């Protein structure tokens, strides 16, 4: 954590630097070039007419707003870099750019105003014709003017402490010998000045090399990236024009062009052709009016960057930058020049969309914007919860019971934790909303907890039904009565924020079963309740301890330093490292957070010590107005964040003090969409109850249908009919003529005796017929049961015979053949289709559950059936209209959207699998000698672990085929190399701990006081080193079978004990002499004060020493020797 904030945007906020830009542009700047006078001493010769153009181009207004820009960038860019820990650039005053103070910047930005107002035209250096130097008359003018603008508007007292901070300024306006480097001021006006009028030196790629190359040694290379890349977008935005960078000559010309050192006009000469192959290679280069002879040739910009040290050294050997031409900003500059606010507030626009640009460009674009289909398991709990809405009788008070299933906490709170809350309550409705009134009225007695240990239990039925029903509302109203009940924050909401974060502790079942079937119900209702015009800026309120916070304040700070947009180079990579490793979004909840637009209700209300400010570009986040307007008040919104949205933050600002006296922080965090945010998810977690139940519901289908199966016994009476039509064949022939007559055409009940006609039919056709049923029954012949059905007696027949036992014979055929259909339909259909989708759900299978489902007969070929029970049909029927309406949304979107961005996060990956191959060498070549050492070792160890986590999750999302397992041997050999370091490390402390030990036994040959407290002092470090390393073993040895071994440790302590014993012997022999010695209340002032600094040193020492024999006698000694000295003092001193 810094002292400064990483921020400095004064342009944007203080009034000083803006009041002081308008006055210069309302006197000087905006007015045409009036050109230098003939004669500085007579204004009556008139003037030379201007070398240029009369208007401020190259100098005007813009100029001046683009260089205080720079300068700007260059403080935030420096201070970031010293955060980052590399070293930076010294000036001469042994100042760092990071150590200027924002006071110094305001004073150099108010000074920087005046740098350029004082010119009249564009000569520049000496001048032959006339023996001038127009250079130093211009910035003459300019200190004058600036002078008198302090002096006129009394300025001092108020920005500038005294006379001399004034005459320090205006000797750095003057520039009278070009002192680029005496303190970060001069270096912050005239680099920023140079940067600033690169453009119009040529060639143009040389130019931005040495300026690279300058600002390389004061910023560092990645803010010497970061300025260029800055510069350039305000050249974009204000309207100039931009030469083309080329340094290969793609374009195919003849010739790359000559090299030149702009500034200097340095040229590399070669004698005959003998092209060289390194920078060191180059003769020494000859000025600008160097004549070539002979076959010598100019080195040319393309041969230059061909040499490998050039390329390796800067970074910009490879690149290409766009013509201003080509994108043509042009030329409303002259426009820009007209008023300060245009330009000032382009400048604060390119500012602000370099920074979010850069965070957007280091991770993956946005796809698509439209939201994801639903994943499985989330279509089956969105089911789950509609079905818990059905009745809440099933609910028990520890457990959830529904369709002969239970459901723990575990179920309901991982569902919480892994599903998405949105989709699951888009795919309900209405009748649900009304449901949540039904267990309302259900559940009224059960109690509620706040997270306040001090808040009474509330009743939440009771409460719901007294103060949020609404009296016979509409479906609307109750929506918006819940976004009600989500406003009263005090004894509801924080117990659902706690539940649904796993930030909870110790609450019971009904609580997290209502956090779960509430968020997605009122998430439902945010959505569908309204849409309101959504402001640009949101404030959170939120209360932390303060050691929470400064962890909060570094993450914030690592992020923001690591986020650079860089011209020549990408560090994409490293973005999207620092940002997964030390985001803080999760904290941001994954429920409905309340907003406002009004940062004085948060401070005067709340008074909360810590606020995030949400912008929202893209319009990301979609907050809704609360619901109810009539009551509700205008500043009050909630906000639901997708998970593929997460906040990165940007600024850190100490704003205030609370009412308490606390440092309130304010933050400001940049919602960015991007797939890679999509968490992975364990599919299948909550389909496999759901299949469970459906199992459930077909088991009990076969239950019922095979109850059917004990209510009728076929086989019996089949072979019971067969008997008797066999016994009626066997009858004696009923040979009368009338007798044949009735029996044929009457409705004889009497058929003991039996026609020869009769007799005939039955057994041709009957006895067949029923011989052939069962015999198929009795091997389960099927369709061999068809075949017998077709060899049927017809009924014509029957009408031929109508005698009364034949029609109560047809009766019971025409029975057993619906009996027998009705087996010929559920052995065919029904019961291999239960068996099939019992394995599909089993297999949990949608394709072959839907299979079984179409092998199903339909409703009516049941009806048709008419042996079959109705209530064995519409059991039938409803299992399958059941399983067909559960099955075929839960067929929908099978698939999760896939990252198809192949390419990105496979080099991504390289290069942060690169980085960390690195770091880890570095940790190997680490070799302690300390206790600090240790830790910070250890902490770093701790990071990159870290860090290799973060490449596991990486390498699991690059795996993108279904049958293959994903592979972690380089991650797995990169943690056994940092294992193995971290066994080596304690072995090669310890060996250096002994080895200083033994160093520091030799005891000087004369030895005062402060040798002994700076010796005590080495021997209690050396001792504190060992006390760790015996702190270290006793953690990793326990369970070990080899016993715990410390002797060696323990002779060390022994030496140093030793040391302390003699060392102590030297304190005690001098503190006896000393007490022995005191004569008078003045040898007691001399002595006893010396006798009372080695007793503490003495104390401090036996506090290090052990409590053995030898080291109490010594404690013995000197507590006797101190009670002595005490004695002296209480008794004789008053004597």
């Amino acid at each position: 954590a810094p002292k400064h904030s990483l921020d400095s945007k004064l342009l944007e906020n203080d009034d000083d630097v803006l009041d002081t830009i308008k006055y210069v542009h309302k006197e000087y700047l905006g007015k045409p070039y009036p050109g230098p006078l003939k004669n500085p001493k007579a204004p009556e010769e008139g003037r030379l007419p201007p070398n240029e153009g009369p208007d401020r181009g190259p100098h005007g207004l813009a100029h001046t707003v683009r260089t205080m820009a720079c300068a700007e960038v260059m403080i935030e860019e420096a201070r970031k870099a010293q955060l980052r820990g590399e070293t930076l650039g010294k000036a001469k005053n042994g100042q760092t750019l990071a150590d200027v103070t924002p006071e110094e910047l305001k004073k150099i930005l108010i000074a920087q105003a005046f740098f350029v107002v004082g010119r009249d035209d564009e000569r520049s250096g000496y001048d032959d014709v006339h023996k001038r130097n127009f250079y130093a008359e211009y910035h003459e003018k300019s200190e004058q003017a600036f002078r008198k603008y302090v002096e006129d508007n009394k300025l001092i007292g108020k920005i500038f402490k005294d006379q001399k901070e004034v005459d320090f300024y205006a000797a750095i306006i003057l520039d009278k010998n070009h002192e680029w480097d005496a303190t970060p001021a001069h270096i912050l006006i005239n680099q920023g000045h140079m940067v600033d009028l690169m453009r119009t030196k040529a060639p143009a790629e040389v130019a931005l090399e040495r300026t690279y190359n300058t600002l390389k040694g004061t910023v560092g290379s990645k803010g010497a990236e970061v300025v260029l890349k800055a510069h350039r977008d305000f050249f974009f935005a204000t309207g100039a024009v931009v030469p083309l960078v080329n340094p290969e000559a793609i374009d195919d010309p003849s010739r790359g062009g000559p090299y030149e050192n702009p500034y200097s006009g340095e040229k590399f000469v070669i004698v005959d052709d003998k092209v060289p192959a390194s920078k060191k290679d180059l003769p020494k280069a000859v000025n600008r009016d160097y004549k070539l002879k002979d076959n010598e040739r100019f080195l040319t910009i393309k041969e230059y960057y061909a040499f490998p040290d050039v390329q390796q050294t800067y970074p910009g050997y490879k690149t290409r930058l766009e013509a201003s031409s080509y994108y043509f900003p042009t030329p409303f500059a002259g426009e820009c020049e007209q008023n300060p606010a245009k330009c000032l507030g382009a400048i604060q626009k390119a500012r602000s969309k370099l920074q979010t640009d850069a965070i957007k460009n280091g991770f993956q674009s946005s796809s698509e914007k439209e939201r994801r289909q639903p994943n499985m398991d989330e279509i089956a709990a969105a089911r789950i919860i509609q079905q818990i809405m059905a009745n809440p009788d099933c609910i028990h008070d520890d457990h959830v019971l529904i369709n002969g299933q239970k459901l723990e906490e575990k179920f309901f709170r991982d569902l919480l934790a892994k599903c998405d809350m949105a989709v699951v309550g888009s795919l309900l409705n209405d009748t649900d909303i009304k449901n949540i009134d039904t267990l309302m009225r259900h559940e009224k007695n059960t109690e509620f907890h706040s997270t306040d240990p001090k808040a009474v239990p509330v009743k939440i039925g009771d409460a719901w039904e007294n103060r949020i029903r609404t009296k016979g509302g509409d479906v609307t109203q109750m929506k918006h009565d819940l976004i009600f009940l989500m406003q009263n924050d005090a004894w509801y909401f924080s117990r659902v924020n706690a539940i649904a974060q796993n930030r909870d502790k110790g609450s019971n079942f009904k609580e997290v079963l209502f956090t779960t079937l509430m968020t997605p119900l009122t998430n439902k209702s945010l959505i569908d309740t309204s849409h309101v015009p959504a402001p640009k800026k949101l404030y959170r309120g939120l209360n932390l301890p303060q050691e929470f916070t400064n962890k909060l304040i570094n993450q914030s700070n690592a992020i923001i330093a690591n986020t650079e947009n860089t011209l020549f180079t990408d560090l994409s990579a490293e973005a999207f490292k620092q940002i997964k490793l030390n985001d803080f979004s999760q904290m941001s909840g994954k429920t409905c957070a309340s907003t406002t637009k009004n940062m004085k209700l948060l401070t005067d209300i709340w008074g909360s010590n810590v606020i995030f400010e949400m912008l929202d570009p893209d319009g990301l986040l979609h907050p809704k107005q609360v619901g109810t307007h009539m009551a509700g008040s205008e500043d009050e919104f909630s906000v639901y964040l997708p998970e593929d949205v997460a906040l990165v933050p940007t600024k850190v600002t100490l704003e205030g003090k609370t009412d308490t006296g606390e440092d309130r922080y304010i933050f400001t965090l940049v919602a960015v969409k991007s797939p890679d945010f999509i968490p992975r998810h364990e599919s299948g977690y909550a389909v496999e109850p759901f299949m469970k139940m459906q199992k459930e519901k077909v088991t009990q289908a076969l239950d019922a249908i095979e109850k059917d199966k004990d209510s009728y016994n076929i086989d019996e009476q089949l072979k019971s009919l067969r008997t008797e039509m066999v016994r009626q064949a066997k009858l004696p022939l009923r040979e009368g003529v009338f007798d044949r007559l009735s029996h044929r055409l009457s409705l004889e009940t009497s058929d003991n005796k039996i026609s020869p006609e009769r007799r005939d039919f039955l057994n041709q056709h009957v006895i067949p017929v029923l011989q052939e049923c069962h015999i198929a029954l009795r091997a389960n012949d099927m369709d061999m049961m068809q075949k017998a059905l077709a060899k049927f007696p017809t009924d014509k027949q029957w009408s031929a015979f109508k005698s009364g036992e034949a029609v109560r014979a047809k009766a019971q055929m025409d029975v057993l053949k619906q009996q027998i259909e009705k087996k010929i339909m559920l052995q065919t259909q029904i019961i291999p289709a239960l068996t099939e989708c019992g394995e599909a759900l089993d297999k949990q299978n949608v394709t072959e559950a839907l299979q079984a489902l179409n092998k199903l007969p339909a409703e009516k070929e049941i009806g048709k059936v008419k042996t079959i029970g109705q209530e064995l049909r519409g059991q039938i029927v409803g299992v399958k209209q059941e399983l067909t309406g559960n099955l075929e949304p839960l067929q929908r979107a099978t698939t999760t959207p896939i990252v198809q961005d192949a390419e990105k996060i496979k080099v991504r990956y390289e290069t942060l699998l690169t980085d960390v191959t690195k770091r880890v060498t570095d940790f190997e070549k680490i070799k302690p000698a300390n206790l600090d050492g240790y830790n910070k070792a250890i902490a770093d160890l701790n990071n990159i672990q870290q860090e290799l986590n973060l490449l596991r999750n990486e390498k699991i999302r690059m795996h993108t085929d279904k049958d293959k397992a994903v592979d972690f041997s380089d991650i797995e050999a990169l943690d056994k190399r940092l294992q193995d370091v971290q066994s080596k490390l304690p072995t090669q402390l310890l060996e250096q701990t002994s080895k200083d030990v033994a160093k520091l036994a030799k005891m000087p040959e004369k030895i005062t006081f402060n040798d002994i407290k700076s010796m005590t002092s080495k021997m209690n470090n050396y001792l504190e080193t060992l006390e760790l390393i015996r702190n270290d073993r006793i953690k990793k040895h326990a369970g070990s079978t080899d016993p715990l071994d410390m002797s060696d440790l323990d002779g060390l302590k022994g030496q140093l004990q030793t040391y302390n014993q003699s060392m102590a012997d030297i304190l005690l022999r001098a503190a006896k002499s000393s007490l022995d010695k005191i004569k008078d209340p003045a040898t007691f002032e001399k002595e006893s004060p010396y006798i009372k600094q080695c007793f503490d040193h003495l104390a401090e020492l036996e506090k290090t020493l052990d409590d053995s024999d030898k080291g109490r006698k010594q404690k013995e000694d000197f507590t006797a020797y101190k009670s002595a000295l005490m004695d002296k003092q209480e008794k004789a001193y008053p004597e």
